[PDB]
């Protein structure tokens, strides 16, 4: 009836209804011994590991309770933090370089669902002593291995991941400057005349210039099968003498398959004037493809996508299959808005009731091992929200670039 | 996962209709002793069957 969160169960040996046990059965059960048997509500069994979670009905000398009063267990929301403003890399080079809201705060995350050796030689504690580097379009965190260390593969280090920054503009913040062109080269122009020699105005004229740009491709593959049989006698005609006939038939049969595509790119302007009675007036329009450039500022909310680099724990990890051969792995967060359910910690989080939606990280078991509240708040750190003003440059190459006029009337 | 609006009108629908063996195995009613499961973008219901029958 009610969703049920398996970290609020409690057993006792001095109450849970069937229903509720099966909805969450794979947890209950994992929480007893083999050959166990413990009680349910209403006259109600639940046996452990090997009567295979059998739900019968029975007796105990002990019960499965969830308490009076639960609670949701969500994550907290944080106040924002404020960086100091600068151009793009400026910003991400001042939250990188954070210890305290940064650095601790994703290294315990990458501890607590099982990678190894998070943090350098010169400390004994999870995210102290690790080294920031810029590489290409990205940052990378990695504990300091210059001197020695003890350890069964402590020459593996987790490394932490940021790339793929987006901001989400404050409405009312962006402002530009000056549009400048350079490296200008003509494409076409047209000039030309509207004349009104009606006794009212005319605005019924139209000049249009159009200019477009294409390309295309395709592929095919063809098959084909052939038969033929041929015929050959030596005969005896009359005047011609002996001569050599030859008859020949023949089939065929083919098959084809064609894919492909293309892209258009279409850029048009006009003109439209109102005209004076016993008048007329000069247009002109023109088109350049030129390099354009500008300035410009806003502020916004930071967003960034983390990736987490390393070998899981043999003793426990909270993938859901708890692997026990020590591989390598790769997973991406989105820090920021909802994009997929794989890479939303909130989306997993929220479903840990479902057993059937756990498909990536195992929450139950990062809750058993750290506690509930250790949990929350390091979540609640690791999704802080994060704003900064933002200046910077546009550029681009090969763009277009026109201009349209009507000029003044001249009497008739 | 709701039983007197959801999961026994639906049991007695399939058992009027001529459906077999609507119902688990710890009870000897329509609808009684059923399990609900998550499965890709359905839900599945179906009667318990870890003992014997």
């Amino acid at each position: 009836a009610e969703p049920v969160y398996p970290d609020q169960l409690r057993l006792f040996s001095l109450p849970v209804n069937r229903e509720e046990a099966q909805s969450v059965k794979s947890n209950i059960v994992g929480m007893m011994g083999q050959w166990q048997i413990s009680g349910l509500a209403n006259g109600w069994v639940i046996m452990g590991p090997g009567y295979n979670g059998e739900i019968k009905p029975g007796t105990a000398s002990n019960t499965w309770c969830y308490p009076t009063n639960p609670v949701t267990g969500e994550i907290p929301t944080l106040s924002a933090l404020d960086i100091p403003d600068g151009d793009e890399v400026d910003v991400q080079w001042r939250l990188v370089h954070d210890s305290a809201n940064f650095i601790k705060p994703t290294s315990y995350l990458a501890h607590y669902l099982g990678y190894a050796w998070v943090g350098g030689n010169h400390s004994q504690y999870v995210g102290e002593d690790m080294d920031v580097t810029r590489d290409g379009d990205g940052w990378v965190i990695r504990g300091n291995n210059d001197g020695g260390c003890d350890g069964y593969r402590c020459g593996d280090k987790t490394a932490i991941k940021v790339s793929n920054f987006a901001y989400n503009l404050d409405p009312d913040s962006f402002k530009h400057g000056d549009v400048t062109q350079s490296d200008r080269q003509l494409v076409k122009t047209v000039v030309g005349w509207a004349v009104n020699d009606s006794d009212t105005p005319q605005s019924g004229y139209d000049v249009t210039l159009r200019y477009d740009t294409a390309t295309n491709w395709s592929k095919t593959n063809t098959y084909g099968l052939s038969e033929k049989v041929t015929t050959k006698n030596k005969f005896k005609w009359p005047l011609v003498g002996e001569t050599e006939l030859s008859i020949e038939i023949a089939a065929n049969q083919s098959w084809a398959s064609q894919n492909g595509g293309s892209t258009t790119t279409s850029l048009s302007q006009s003109v439209r004037p109102t005209v004076p009675a016993r008048s007329k007036i000069p247009v002109k329009i023109e088109l350049y493809k030129a390099d354009i450039s500008y300035p410009y500022e806003f502020k916004a909310d930071v967003s960034y996508d983390l990736t987490l680099s390393g070998f899981l724990r043999w003793g426990g990890n909270a993938w859901y299959t708890h692997p026990d051969n020590r591989p390598n792995w790769n997973h991406t967060f989105v820090i920021g808005p909802y994009k997929d359910k794989a890479s939303s910690i909130r989306y997993q989080w929220d479903k840990r009731y479902i057993p059937g939606e756990v498909k990536w990280w195992d929450w139950n078991w990062t809750i058993q091992q750290n506690g509930l509240s250790t949990m929350q708040n390091n979540l609640a750190r690791v999704l802080r929200p994060v704003r900064a003003g933002i200046t910077g440059d546009f550029s681009a190459e090969s763009q277009f670039a026109g201009n349209i006029e009507i000029g003044a009337p001249v009497p008739l």
